[PDB]
């Protein structure tokens, strides 16, 4: 029979989620299996698990981000520029390919949303406003991003049946890693500034592979290779959440591991 909220809360407590914790979930709902009231039951359990003084941060992005449509141009192509919707943080659906749970997180009453349309983060809790801003274009996952502040706030990464490729915080490791040959990308996003639609073009680190050898689509990335090597070497709390094998990862520790991992393999 489908998992109940209190059952999930018990599993999260066993895993090491505490009242006051700041948690970043990565969830495969197919692994979890049927839920009493659908995905909201797990959203509710995470909110109950972290308590009223805890916080949830999620990488939700945007269903309609014009990423591929502007990549590699110094300006949005005319047909894109002339009609694309402005990013409206309180009305933009999450990108479905990063987990169906993100649309439930981001529509939760009181949730905050970062202003980076492609890297958009969602946060719930007393620290949500501090988490989500600033989030400038050009600072998607590195210093000054919500990922950076999460790492400075004892964040835990909660992987719920998700693979080692689904660790967005490791992009911070890619951003600051002192290695040669790091790829950069240029794209354009449409923000709303004082009700006016404004196209902004910026450059950031390539989040589809920080080095040439990691950016092949067929095709494991650096995140997957770092996270798997880390889990092979580190004691990490493991156990079920629903039907999904889950991990509770110290975010500061795995990112610090990732910096050492990349810099040891590539010259400074
Ligand atoms: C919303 N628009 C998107 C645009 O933001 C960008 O998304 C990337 C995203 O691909 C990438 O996840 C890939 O990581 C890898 C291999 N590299 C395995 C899984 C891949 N999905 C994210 N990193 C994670 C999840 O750690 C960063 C994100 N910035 O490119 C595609 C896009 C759909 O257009
Ligand atoms: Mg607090």
């Amino acid at each position: 029979t489908p998992w109940s909220k209190s059952e999930l809360v018990r599993q999260l407590r066993d895993l090491g989620v505490r009242s006051g914790d700041m948690v970043m979930p990565h969830v495969s709902l197919r692994a979890v299996g049927p839920l009493a009231d659908g995905p909201q039951t797990l959203v509710d359990a995470l909110i109950e698990a972290v308590g009223p003084t805890g916080n949830i941060l999620a990488f939700v992005s945007w269903r309609d981000s014009p990423y591929e449509q502007t990549l590699g141009h110094d300006a949005p192509p005319a047909a894109i520029a002339q009609s694309w919707p402005a990013f409206d943080p309180d009305h933009a659906p999450a990108y479905p390919g990063f987990g169906a749970i993100n649309e439930f997180i981001r529509t939760y009453p009181g949730c905050r949303r970062t202003a980076h349309p492609d890297a958009s983060m969602a946060a719930i809790g007393p620290d949500a406003a501090w988490l989500v801003a600033p989030h400038e274009m050009g600072a998607a996952y590195g210093p000054r991003s919500p990922i950076a502040r999460f790492l400075a706030h004892a964040g835990k990464i909660l992987s719920i049946g998700a693979g080692p490729d689904a660790v967005t915080a490791l992009h911070y490791a890619e951003a600051v890693a002192r290695i040669e040959g790091k790829r950069r990308v240029t794209y354009s996003m449409p923000l709303l500034r004082e009700g006016k639609r404004v196209w902004v073009t910026t450059s950031d680190w390539d989040s589809n592979g920080i080095l040439d050898e990691y950016a092949a689509p067929d095709g494991p990335d650096a995140v997957e290779r770092i996270a798997r090597d880390y889990l092979a070497r580190t004691r990490v709390a493991q156990g079920p959440v629903g039907g999904a094998q889950s991990r509770l990862i110290d975010a500061a520790d795995i990112v610090s591991f990732g910096i050492e991992w990349l810099e040891a393999r590539h010259a400074a």
